[PDB]
């Protein structure tokens, strides 16, 4: 479980992660990797 993985896509399927990954980069991107 991660602080960004818990919200947005809690449960997923390979072709949902692929588009989720685009939003996931907009959610945390660099964030000082904190």
């Amino acid at each position: 479980e991660i602080q960004l993985m818990h919200n947005l896509g809690k449960h997923l399927n390979s072709m949902e992660r692929v588009e989720w990954l685009r939003k996931k980069l907009q959610d945390v991107h660099n964030f000082v990797a904190l």
